């Protein structure tokens, strides 16, 4: 049979198969979950490559009758948001209010990672650290960064179990999620005691004759959106960074004697992170040669991330966390190119700042369960463990 994508849903440990794949075939024909034929591309050159050429498009991939990677989970405009925020002349604002360095945030931060932990060593061994940690800390970044009460955040979070499915077919309970979270941040757009954070601005900017024509859409659908991306990023990678340094003591204890090495662990556990389940998709508006394959318009192309970051040409010995590499930054976790992560400072300092604090408070952290016993998480667009089951 043709090659299947995604190889594993496990998240911690990359398939052997991935090296060979680079190996003897950077850029391979598989089949998708929907039965479509793509190319799988797995080495850093050639994921670059695709990354930086725009004719290479994430607009296109949302075409009706293109071979798709998955079914759409928003409408297919929504494909094109950071396009049409850009077009509305508002990525500027949205930048300045996703910084982690807005005043008070990285207090925040610290504050609500600290009383999640109190609260667990409170309950006793063992801990659940995606369910009671990772995502209610993701959660409560969320909120204060986009201005809403903070007792939303629980409701919106659990439409996310849906909302990044990675199906076949198309998904009703995503619709019903979708229109229902457009309506919660539209009302919070008409809420005037909603002032501060993305939310505030957007409010602010929406009675702005500069901005007069920007439709409330597309206003409602940043908060739906940077709301889902970021809370379902952060909290899937915090969740499974946490893992990779659990398998690792001897960086735990090094990290935890010596926190200033925290930012250089962090960069390289975003380097090795599994957590996006399948490859980036892209579609090709021309004929474009990628390595061996002339890749021909309209062909849908994947972009795997594990297969750039674990390239021994790019770094060398790939499996294993080096805080010292002089190329550190230059892995694919937040992408590359246009679509780069608009939220990648704020990724990057929620995951610090939770580790900081979980190696302060739970410096002997290890696994509760033999490591095989962790449920990965299924058709979905990240790798996840149901449970994170702790002890300390
Ligand atoms: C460790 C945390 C995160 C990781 C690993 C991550 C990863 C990524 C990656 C790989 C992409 C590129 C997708 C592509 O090119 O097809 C991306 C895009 C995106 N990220 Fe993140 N992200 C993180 C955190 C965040 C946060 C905190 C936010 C917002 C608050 C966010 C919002 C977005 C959005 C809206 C896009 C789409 C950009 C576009 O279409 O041009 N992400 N992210
Ligand atoms: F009910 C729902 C339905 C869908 C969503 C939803 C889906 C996708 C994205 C954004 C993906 C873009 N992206 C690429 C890499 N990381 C992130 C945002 C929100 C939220 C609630």
């Amino acid at each position: 049979v043709l090659l299947e994508v995604p190889f594993s849903a496990r998240g911690d440990r990359i398939p052997d198969a991935v090296a060979e794949l680079r190996t003897r075939e950077p850029i391979r024909k598989v089949r998708t979950i929907t039965g479509a034929e793509a190319w799988l591309v797995s080495s850093y050159a050639l994921c670059t490559q695709v990354l930086e050429d725009r004719r290479f498009s994430m607009k296109e991939t949302a075409a009706a009758g293109a071979p798709r990677l998955n079914a759409l989970t928003v409408p297919p405009e929504v494909v094109n948001n950071m396009g049409n925020i850009a077009d509305a002349g508002l990525r500027k604002a949205v930048m300045k209010a996703i910084t982690p360095k807005a005043p008070g945030l990285e207090q925040f931060l610290r504050d609500t990672a600290n009383s999640l932990l109190d609260n667990l060593i409170t309950e006793g061994a063992p801990a659940d650290l995606r369910n009671d940690f990772a995502d209610p800390l993701a959660t409560a970044l969320h909120c204060k960064v986009l201005g809403i009460p903070q007792e939303d955040g629980p409701k919106l979070f659990r439409s996310l179990s849906i909302a990044f499915m990675s199906s076949a077919d198309p998904i009703p309970a995503a619709k019903i999620n979708w229109d229902r979270d457009i309506e919660y941040m539209a009302g919070i757009l008409e809420n005037p005691n909603i002032t501060t954070g993305l939310m505030g601005e957007l409010s602010r900017l929406r009675k702005d004759p500069a901005y007069s024509h920007v439709s409330d859409e597309l206003f409602a659908t940043i908060g739906v959106t940077f709301f889902g991306a970021g809370v379902i990023s952060t909290g899937s990678f915090l969740t499974t960074a946490l893992i990779s340094l659990i398998q690792r003591p001897q960086l735990r204890n090094l990290l935890h004697e010596k926190p200033e090495l925290i930012p250089a662990g962090v960069e390289e556990l975003l380097r090795i992170n599994l957590s996006f389940a399948d490859g980036l998709p892209r579609l090709a508006t021309a004929d474009i040669q990628v390595g061996d394959v002339l890749v021909r318009k309209g062909e849908l192309v994947l972009v795997l991330l594990e297969g750039a970051n674990f390239d021994p040409e790019h770094f060398p010995n790939p499996g294993s966390i080096e805080l010292d590499r002089p190329n550190p930054t230059s892995h694919l976790a937040f992408g590359r190119g246009q679509h780069f992560c608009p939220g990648s400072a704020l990724g990057r300092r929620h995951a610090q700042i939770g580790i900081e604090a979980l190696l302060k408070k739970m410096p002997g952290v290890d696994l509760a369960v033999p490591i095989d016993q962790l449920v990965w998480r299924t058709r979905f667009q990240r790798r996840i463990p149901e449970r994170l089951p702790v002890l300390w």
